[PDB]
């Protein structure tokens, strides 16, 4: 069947594999678990294809950054991650989106920017100036919790939407 390969990148604790758990497995993981690189494969129906999610649950830790080049060649669609209570992590969106530029050889790689964690009311990051980063990459910009699911498959299914269209 067709197989949609995923990967979900951002900096350390923005919630990528809370999103992943909560979109796989229909839950919140309210604990402490770094990634070191987890892969989610689920057969679901997305407006009416039967398909295969085949998501890569990457780590955010910068020192493996040589490691990411392997994965993101690899991968057809990206969610960059970063947490709206995390402006250094919000900072940080940039240098993904860019080596996965470098090494995908592409400008236009299917890709969401993601804003996490949208359930907690101090936010850092303002949805405007996240949105006016999206509009500058050409990507979609939507805001997801992972603890309340609000989001989250709309996170999934646009990305597998943009890979249809690319
Ligand atoms: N309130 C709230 N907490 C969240 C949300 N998503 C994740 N968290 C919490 O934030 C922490 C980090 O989440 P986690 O998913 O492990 O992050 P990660 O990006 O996978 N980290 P790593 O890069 O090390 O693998 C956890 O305590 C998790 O429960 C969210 O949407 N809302
Ligand atoms: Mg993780």
């Amino acid at each position: 069947m067709t197989e949609y390969k995923l990967v979900v990148v951002g900096a350390g604790g923005v919630g990528k594999s809370a999103l992943t758990i909560q979109l796989i497995q229909n839950h919140f993981v309210d604990e402490y678990d770094p990634t070191i690189e987890d892969s989610y494969r689920k057969q679901v129906v997305i407006d009416g294809e039967t398909c295969l999610l085949d998501i890569l649950d990457t780590t955010g830790q910068e020192e493996y950054s040589a490691m990411r080049d392997q994965y993101m060649r690899t991968g057809e669609g990206f969610l960059c991650v970063f947490a709206i209570n995390n402006t250094k992590s919000f900072e940080d969106i940039h240098q993904y989106r860019e080596q996965i530029k470098r090494v995908k050889d592409s400008d236009d790689v299917p890709m969401v920017l993601v804003g996490n964690k949208c359930d907690l009311a101090a936010r850092t990051v303002e949805s405007r100036q996240a949105q006016d980063l999206a509009r500058s990459y050409g990507i979609p910009y939507i805001e997801t919790s992972a603890k309340t699911r609000q989001g989250v498959e709309d996170a999934f299914y646009t990305l597998v939407r943009e890979i249809r269209q690319h």
